[PDB]
DNA sequence: TTTTT
């Protein structure tokens, strides 16, 4: 509906240069846009984006869910990680016939997962030759908003030596094909309070003095229990002990759905808690996808039943019933060995647990790209990710809706380089590989 | 530290 909208609408679709951008700041219409380029190009096209949070706000599906990717580093072309699909199979028929492909929040997707949908994208279709297989992709996302996320593996060294980054601009694709960065500005979540807007503009490039404004104008540590708030908070354990706190407050008898762990995993990388107590009304969000469809990653829920190995949730989507049973995860590490300059990956551990966890409290790479009513920051050891404090506060229209726990201090204003280089370059409208 | 199955 908007201007900007509708000219990037028109800059999209009129013409047949595949590999465009559609950026912008926090709450312009990126997403909306893409529910009115999903209407054109209707059965033509699949919507994907690299979290479930993301992919459900846009009506679609994972990256990984769509394109069967493994769950850890896809080495560049590796017929190990990146395998194309079956001969007759129902996914195969879906990327020979697909034109168009929508990736949504395209700042959170790791250079190698763009680097495989590439070749996965070239080796499905047979056209080794064309960037993309020769689909029109719409990458839609901001750069300054929260960055890939990257283990302290191999991979880093692994990207760090084959990318230099794990940004999606660093993909060699980029050699190939110009991408076409189309911009908007005036935004639209935050268009009841202006000046809500544009201190949020200010602060994405980080002004100071439009942050000490912030931890005056929106601290109200009181702020997490006012009723329909969203506690927004960095780290998954902090948000474990707030998610809790709240439970404690509900009249039911509480579930402890303890995780057989085994191997070795790591405390600090449980998906879940591993204790996991719940409630017959306790607000809970799903970690895993349902292999019949019902259900999803990233799906907002409230427990209705409970039970020995089985929970039944009330999804906020659809309003429909359904039942989730424990599904198991494993870490993969991947080693060096042999004395050969390949890593292989390895499980070293699995950790079985319902997949859920409570949702009172809830981390900040799941709010990205959701439109809240009322937003409680709630800062623990601190902000650690870039562009992580950006995506907390602007998840709401009216700074009313927001509150911070602490004041925010400069330190919390991290920043990649770079996003500052690539930022720099599209100001041309183009982005072709440095 | 955080995402993805
Ligand atoms: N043209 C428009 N008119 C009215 N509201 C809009 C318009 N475009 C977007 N919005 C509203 O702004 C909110 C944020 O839009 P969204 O698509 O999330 O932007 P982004 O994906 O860039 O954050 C949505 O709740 C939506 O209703
Ligand atoms: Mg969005």
């Amino acid at each position: 509906l908007s201007s900007e909208q509708q000219r990037a609408f028109l800059a999209v679709t009129q013409t047949p240069h595949p590999a465009h951008l559609i950026t912008g700041p926090a709450g312009t219409g990126k997403t909306t846009l893409l529910y009115a380029l999903q209407e054109f190009y209707k059965g033509r096209a699949v919507t994907l984006a690299p979290t479930g949070t993301a992919a459900l706000q846009a009506r679609g599906q994972t990256v990984h869910s769509f394109f069967r990717f493994p769950a850890r580093l896809l080495r560049y072309r590796h017929p190990e990680d990146i395998r194309p699909p079956g001969p007759h199979s129902p996914l195969r028929k879906a990327i020979e016939q697909m034109e168009v492909l929508i990736l949504d929040e395209v700042g959170m997707v790791r250079v190698d997962l763009l680097e495989a949908m590439d070749w996965a994208l070239r080796k499905t279709r047979k056209r080794l030759e064309e960037p993309f297989g020769g689909v029109k992709v719409l990458l839609l996302g901001d750069t300054r908003q929260l960055e890939p996320v990257v283990p302290g593996g191999e991979e880093a060294l692994y990207i760090a030596r084959t990318w230099g980054g794990p940004f999606f601009f660093q993909a060699h694709v980029w050699e190939e094909v110009a991408l076409r960065v189309h911009r908007l500005w005036e935004s639209q979540r935050q268009r009841e309070d202006p000046l809500f807007a544009e201190l949020l503009k200010r602060l994405r490039q980080g002004d100071p003095q439009a942050l000490e404004t912030l931890n005056r104008a929106a601290v109200r540590p009181d702020g997490g229990e006012e009723p329909g708030t969203l506690i927004l908070t960095p780290r998954r354990k902090e948000a474990d002990a707030l998610n809790l706190k709240r439970l404690e407050a509900l009249p039911g008898k509480p579930l402890e759905y303890q995780a057989q762990v085994k191997g070795e995993f790591a405390e600090t990388d449980f998906p879940t808690e591993a204790a996991l107590t719940l409630k017959k009304g306790a607000q809970v969000i799903l970690l895993r996808n349902d292999p019949l469809g019902e259900y999803f990653n990233g799906d907002l829920g409230w427990v209705e039943d409970l039970e020995a190995e089985a929970l039944a949730v009330r999804l906020k989507r659809n309003g429909r019933r359904v039942v989730i049973r424990p599904f198991v995860w494993e870490k993969i590490v991947y080693t060096y060995d042999s004395e050969r300059e390949e890593i292989k990956p390895q499980v070293v551990g699995t950790f079985r647990q319902v997949p859920v966890r409570l949702a009172w409290a809830l981390t900040v790479h799941k709010a990205q790209g959701l439109t809240l009513d009322k937003v409680h920051l709630e800062l623990g050891r601190g902000l650690f990710a870039h562009g992580q404090l950006y995506v907390a506060l602007t998840r709401v229209r009216r700074l009313q809706d927001l509150s911070l726990s602490r004041p925010i201090a400069p330190t919390e204003l991290l920043w990649r380089p770079e996003v500052e280089v690539f930022e720099t370059r599209i100001q041309e409208g183009i982005w072709q590989k440095s």
